[PDB]
RNA sequence: AGUUG
């Protein structure tokens, strides 16, 4: 057994055989991290299982870092700092880092145990490495452990935690504001707030100041400044993107959640082309888990959760399981099989088993333009997959004339490298790459030739 | 739009 806060000396065996999937449902604040995340490890160590922690985001992998310090692990993120001597038969890194090291083609570590946290993370390239994992335990290779609290099928919104959690639905601002919304300033506790837009982040954050609050802001670009800053440190408000969706220990009062986001969407409508549409209500899984982020101290018993609308539960539109696919049939085992995705995200989506395998050639070039060209899952294959060579530009241009870009009502011109006036026009239509201005200026950056 | 290297 264990006392509240130091891990359980003992741990059960039937999680570290082959052939066995693992499904952890413990509600947020039940110490997956704190107490149960170390004796996986610590039982691991001791059974010498080569074994692979990954985690859904920096924060994740930095609130993993203080429940496992000490332990002979080898971080693979840039969000934590370690010594290590390179004996060590624990990996831990990102979903993202592990599926882009599976198509990178270098080899990667026959892992005997693989735990991932957070299995619940819908980005394409951790749905995708579910679907290995998932397969390389079918065959009898692994034995892996999927941590989450929202597992696939989870709908409901408010799960039980460690505190009693006061659900309040008031409208909420997506913008700056002046005066009727004074709930927000007046709560003399901590707020943790979730916005969509990193821009509707920096509206809201340089208003928030104005009436003398305290307000750090959180996202990929501020992480590595800004979130120690959270712990030690005290704060009025914490604005952030769903980077802190998951995982994060605030010891903030309150929540406060639109409940609203953007999400790439593939139109078969027509010529096919992704869009960003919303902005939508997140899933059940999102909003429990923004939701999570307080009500996890059992002597504060009056944290707040403000929130707005219902959830959609809805989200076979979106693009993340079709690029999940993408990735995924681009992925193979030693032994050479196709893995197939994790049981329960199988059919989101109409699939045919290597409808998106590559040839060769064009696979490298596709793993090569998401990394060298930052260009998105769905961009990258459909251009790859036309058999263009990842400098060849000529693509950006040849499109239709409906797929001019526009920038400030005025058609954007591209100069390239040799220096030739061309049209901004595509022949492939991604919203990812020309919504957000600076999303626009590295896709002209791109076009020229300078990536 | 987010996220990850």
């Amino acid at each position: 057994g264990s006392a509240m806060g130091e891990p359980d000396y003992e741990v059960d065996e039937d999680i570290f055989r082959k052939k066995r999937l693992t499904i952890m449902d413990l509600h947020p604040g039940a110490g997956k991290t704190k107490r149960i995340l170390p004796s996986i490890v610590r039982e691991a160590l001791k059974r010498r299982l080569r074994t692979l922690i990954l985690a859904p985001t920096r924060v994740v992998a930095a609130e993993m870092e203080e429940a496992l310090r000490g332990l002979p692990i080898r971080y693979q993120t840039p969000a934590v700092k370690s010594d290590h001597t390179g004996r060590e038969i624990v990996d831990l890194m990102c979903h993202a880092t592990f599926t882009t090291r599976l198509l990178s083609s270098t080899r990667v570590p026959n892992y005997n145990l693989i735990v991932m946290d957070e299995a619940h993370f819908t980005d394409p390239c951790s749905v995708a490495a579910r679907g290995y994992i998932s397969t390389r335990v079918e065959m009898g290779e692994a034995a892996a452990i999927f941590m989450t609290a929202t597992p696939p099928g989870s709908i409901d919104p408010f799960p039980q935690s460690n505190s009693p959690i006061e659900d309040i639905e008031r409208e909420i601002p997506e913008r700056s504001w002046n005066t009727g919304f004074d709930w927000i300033t007046d709560y003399q506790g901590k707020t943790v707030w979730f916005v969509p837009s990193i821009k509707a982040g920096n509206d809201i954050a340089n208003c928030l100041r104005k009436s003398g609050k305290r307000v750090i802001q959180l996202s990929r670009k501020t992480f590595d400044t800004e979130y120690p800053k959270t712990k030690l440190t005290d704060w009025d408000f914490v604005v952030t993107t769903d980077i802190s969706e998951m995982g994060a220990n605030f010891r903030a009062g309150r929540v406060i959640d639109p409940r609203r986001c953007l999400k790439p969407v593939i139109l078969t409508d027509g010529p096919e082309r992704v869009i960003l549409a919303g902005p939508i209500p997140v899933t059940p899984a999102s909003a429990a888990q923004r939701r999570g982020r307080i009500g996890r101290n059992p002597a504060q018993e009056d944290d707040q959760y403000v929130f707005s609308g219902d959830p959609l539960k809805n989200d076979e539109d979106h693009a993340h399981w079709t690029e999940a696919k993408m990735l995924l049939d681009n992925i193979y085992t030693p032994e050479g099989i196709i893995p197939t995705l994790f049981g329960p995200e199988r059919e989101k989506t109409q699939a045919i088993d290597g409808e998106f395998r590559l040839r060769g050639e064009q696979r490298k070039t596709f793993v090569e333009l998401m990394r060298r060209g930052d260009l998105p899952v769905w961009l990258s294959y459909k251009v790859a997959s036309a058999g263009i060579s990842y400098k060849d530009r000529e693509w950006c241009f040849t499109g239709e004339r409906n797929n001019q870009i526009l920038e400030e009502n005025m058609e954007v011109e591209i100069w390239t490298r040799e220096g030739e006036k061309k049209k901004l026009r595509p022949k492939w239509l991604d919203a990812r790459v020309y919504a957000d201005p600076m999303a626009l200026k590295d896709f002209k950056e791109f076009a020229s030739g300078r990536k």
